[PDB]
């Protein structure tokens, strides 16, 4: 059926499911061997002694080239795809890395697996928007302050939640190749518990572009000596895998993203809204603002009620407040020979065709006064009574009244009688 | 002061004094002795033999030239002043004397003084235009039927009472000095004790000139020396000037010309109609017990000018019937006592005061429509506003801003 429906067709709280948002993305990096063709030398272990090898990084044979492709492919433990950036970029370089998800993600954590010795100091940005603005989001160093002027393990308050953490932890050369660095971004958030009801949360979580950044890099005796290997060296940076995973956002109002008129991620809106992330929502649909789905309620705009006659309308806040935060929209255009905040009254020149219900289009009969009998043409919008003259009476103005006699004079059609 | 209004100031019928209209006015005239001067013969008696004489009429000389002046000046038994005619006028042929008094008389009666003897038939015509149209008035003859085609003395209906009779009475030889020929208009005259309320007769006597024609003249003698002539002394044609009862005196005009001074809210040169806005009852001549009197319309100070309805006149009781036309002021109605759409009453001023309509100043937020209540001047008020202009909360009901919905319920 549709999870953002139940089984009795009412709303209920949706979610997109649970995926690596950078599963065969595209990647963007500073830095990467092959222009041109360099050598690079990986030291491994064998019982105790080490022996570094040398290789060779072609830019052009598959079996020998490491691109960004290798980040955001198909991972696996037995046959790994490294990428590997340049040889020696020391502090104060740093390669980077930006990935584009083109959409508002919920991001629960990001996870890199390097090849080779983990970074030194490495930074990890998001974006709000979709590439303009970054924000500072995780650190790692072994100088926090010294090199990202932040203090080591700051503690997290109510106060402010969306503090960026650096940490010396995870920071350490050995694992010489498969070390893992994971940020989750709700641990040790103080109202990570209560995620649905804090928004300050939610603004954290959201993403559309992570950019990782590597300050320094890890080195020995071997930096200036004299065979300081002027062509290729053997300190750089390389990660197997890079994950980041979370939900597209849509607000608990869609149960799956798909895919826009111009290929575009967008969420698949329900329970009447619209937008990117589900934010905004339908036309027509403006009695009560746009909350955020919660476990508790759904929240879904409803639509204003016009007794069936207008179709746009626009909500108020006032209205909304001032009625026990209930209805705030009115209507607009009022069709049918109707107007008011509902189209419930029928507008002047014409008058309530009680006989019919207000739902009807039909329910505002013109006036309809006597052109002769009647001293004005614009009836009781409540009850449809004419302005009759002197002797006339009734609803139209069409009758003389008791003690007065009909007449031939267009001026004065009754007279009285004593 | 003016007979036209009693002492309460109630307005009663007046009438013009009654006069003799012909002094004065000059005679038109078609034979006067002088032209080429003649002469004439006037015979008298002395009992078996007819003595006569022979005088001469000259066209200059004062003491002998008997003009047609002579007729309508100061007439006096003694030193007659005579008109005479062209000796010898006999059958067929004619001697007219036209009087024109410039204004519609009511004719009471027609006199003739004959120096000479009385015709033997002669007519009275008169006009009720100026002179255009004249219609026969009374005829005197002693052949009626020969001559003027005439009954001799016939009956007047009721259904004719604006018939000519011919008589032969006054047509006698009799007197050859101071014969007297007088037509009553109103004699033989059946509802003539009822002229008051006789619209023929009244018709009857109206006119405005008078033609007295002279037919066949009396041979007396049979014996040249024929000197057979017209001669009246006086010409006296009584009556009262037609102003229909609304008026005690005619006077002459802004053009010089003889009217009424229609008096009782009249207007017109014989008081004939209503004056301007009094046309709220219809037009009638002025009774003894009545004096009907024209009666303007009540416009409450708010129109210029009135029309008459006679439907609205006769389904009113006989009471009014004047609608007014452009009501101005912002009002409407036939008495401009309503205010037009878009108005209404201010019941603090008086319905003649200019500003007893006023405007619709309805709040353009808490009212559903632009039109006041015109009786009222409340204003489509809309859900919880109330005030004549829609222009406070009810009870229970809180302001905001929202031009669509002003006023809100409260918890
Ligand atoms: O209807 S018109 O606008 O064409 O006015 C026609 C002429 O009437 C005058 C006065 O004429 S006068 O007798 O020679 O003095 O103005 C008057 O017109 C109407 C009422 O008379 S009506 O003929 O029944 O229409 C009034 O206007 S309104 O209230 O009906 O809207 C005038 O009042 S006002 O001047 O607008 O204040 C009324 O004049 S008043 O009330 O006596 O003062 C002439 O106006 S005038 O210049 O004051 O003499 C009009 O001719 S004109 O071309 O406007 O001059
Ligand atoms: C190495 O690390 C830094 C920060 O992590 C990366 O961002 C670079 O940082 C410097 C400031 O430290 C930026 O310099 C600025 O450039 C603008 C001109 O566009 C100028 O107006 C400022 O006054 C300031 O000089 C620098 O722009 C920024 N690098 C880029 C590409 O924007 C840096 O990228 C890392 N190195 C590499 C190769 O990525
Ligand atoms: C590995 O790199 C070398 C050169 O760095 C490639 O050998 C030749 O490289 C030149 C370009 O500089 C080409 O013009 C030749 O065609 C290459 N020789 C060939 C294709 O036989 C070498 O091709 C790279 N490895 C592979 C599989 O192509
Ligand atoms: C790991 O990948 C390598 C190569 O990617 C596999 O060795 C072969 O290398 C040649 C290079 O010319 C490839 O054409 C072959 O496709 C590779 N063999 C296979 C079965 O894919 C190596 O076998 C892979 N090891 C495992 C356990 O999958
Ligand atoms: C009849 O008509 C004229 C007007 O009077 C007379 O002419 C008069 O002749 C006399 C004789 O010389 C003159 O003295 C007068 O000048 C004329 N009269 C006037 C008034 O001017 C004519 O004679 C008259 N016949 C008689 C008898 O009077
Ligand atoms: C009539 O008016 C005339 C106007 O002149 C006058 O005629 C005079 O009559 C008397 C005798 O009656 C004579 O003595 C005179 O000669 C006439 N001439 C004048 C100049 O007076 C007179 O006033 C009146 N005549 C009569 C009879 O009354
Ligand atoms: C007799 O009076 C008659 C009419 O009563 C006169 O005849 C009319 O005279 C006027 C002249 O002003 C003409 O306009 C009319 O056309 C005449 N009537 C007809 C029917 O022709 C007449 O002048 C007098 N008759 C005589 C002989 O003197
Ligand atoms: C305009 O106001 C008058 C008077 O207020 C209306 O006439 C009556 O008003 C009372 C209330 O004041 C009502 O209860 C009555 O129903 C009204 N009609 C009668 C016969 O009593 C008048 O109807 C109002 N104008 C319009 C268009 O309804
Ligand atoms: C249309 O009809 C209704 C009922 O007659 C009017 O509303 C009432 O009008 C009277 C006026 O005397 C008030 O006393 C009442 O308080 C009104 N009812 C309510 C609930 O307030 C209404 O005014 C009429 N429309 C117009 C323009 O007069
Ligand atoms: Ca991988
Ligand atoms: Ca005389
Ligand atoms: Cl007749
Ligand atoms: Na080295």
């Amino acid at each position: 059926p549709d999870p953002c429906y139940d089984e009795h067709g009412l709303p209920r709280r949706c979610i997109p499911d649970f995926v690596n948002s950078a599963f065969g993305k595209e990647v963007k990096v500073s830095s990467t061997c092959g222009k041109p063709p360099s050598r690079y030398c990986v030291v491994t272990e064998k019982g105790e002694e080490q022996v570094r090898s040398c290789h060779l990084c072609n830019a052009s044979d598959p079996k020998r080239a490491h691109p960004p492709s290798f980040l955001t492919d198909l991972n696996n433990p037995h046959n790994l795809t490294c990428w590997q950036s340049d040889s020696y970029v020391q502090y104060p370089h740093n390669v980077t890395l930006t990935l584009s998800l083109g959409k508002k993600f919920e991001v629960t954590y990001v996870s890199l697996q390097f090849c080779s010795p983990r970074p030194e100091s490495m930074a990890i940005y998001k974006s709000m928007d979709y590439g303009k603005t970054w924000v500072p989001f995780q650190f790692y160093s072994t100088q926090c302050r010294k090199m990202y002027n932040k203090p080591s393990r700051a503690a997290i308050t109510k106060q402010n939640e969306q503090e960026a953490i650096c940490t010396d932890s995870h920071t350490d050369v050995r694992p010489l190749s498969g070390g893992l660095i994971a940020f989750s971004t709700l641990d040790g958030r103080p109202t990570a518990h209560d995620f649905d009801n804090s928004p300050v949360l939610q603004d954290w979580v959201t993403a559309t572009d992570i950019k990782v950044t590597f300050s320094r890099l890890h080195t020995f005796g071997d930096e200036n000596e004299d065979d300081s290997e002027l062509a290729r060296d053997s300190y750089f940076y390389a990660v197997s895998d890079l994950q980041v995973g979370g939900r597209c956002k849509c607000n608990g109002h869609a149960s799956r993203c798909v895919r826009d008129r111009d290929d575009n991620l967008v969420c698949d809106c329900k329970h009447n809204t619209a937008g990117p992330e589900c934010d905004r929502c339908k036309p027509f649909h403006y009695d009560r603002p746009w909350q955020r789905a919660t476990a508790r309620e759904a929240n879904e705009c409803v639509a204003c009620n016009c007794n069936l006659h207008a179709r746009r309308c626009r909500f108020n806040m006032e209205l909304y407040k001032l009625s026990g935060r209930k209805s705030g929209g009115v209507c607009l255009n009022c069709r049918h020979n109707t107007a008011g905040r509902h189209c419930h009254y029928c507008k002047e020149g014409f008058y309530r065709d009680l006989s019919k219900p207000i739902s009807h289009r039909k329910a505002c009969k013109e006036c309809d006064c006597h052109p002769v009998g009647a001293a004005g043409q614009t009836c009781n919008q409540t009850t449809g009574q004419c302005p009759c003259k002197d002797g006339v009476t009734g609803i139209t103005c069409n009758r003389c009244a008791k003690g007065y006699q009909q007449s031939r004079s267009p001026i004065a059609p009754c007279i009285k009688i004593p």
